[PDB]
């Protein structure tokens, strides 16, 4: 599958280094995944808790943490934040 982050999220990524438009529903992931290691969204304290209540990681997805494990949620998460392209 071929998304297209919506501005938002386009620039939330792009600021951790992703240089396209289009990506797969993985490299979206990894570039979450970089902006929160970057940004130290987490506690030490629970390395699957991710603590986003005052980032615009949070405000994109609507809630203020989330379980690393919730990957159903996840998804539902970044879906709303995306337009799938051919
Ligand atoms: C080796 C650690 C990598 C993971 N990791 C950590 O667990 C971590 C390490 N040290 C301290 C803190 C953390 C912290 F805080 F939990 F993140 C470091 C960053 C990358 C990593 O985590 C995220 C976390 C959230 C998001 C986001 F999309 F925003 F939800 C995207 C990636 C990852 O690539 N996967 C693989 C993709 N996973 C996933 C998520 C949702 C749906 C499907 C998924 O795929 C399953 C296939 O493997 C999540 C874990």
């Amino acid at each position: 599958t071929l998304v297209r982050p919506k501005p938002l999220l386009l620039k939330l990524l792009k600021s951790v280094g992703a240089q396209k438009d289009t990506y797969t529903m993985k490299e979206v992931l990894y570039y979450l995944g970089q902006y929160i290691m970057t940004k130290r969204l987490y506690d030490e304290k629970q390395q699957h808790i991710v603590h986003c209540s005052n980032d615009l990681l949070g405000d994109l997805f609507g809630v203020p943490s989330f379980s690393v494990k919730e990957h159903r949620k996840i998804y539902t998460m970044i879906y709303r934040n995306l337009v799938v392209v051919n």
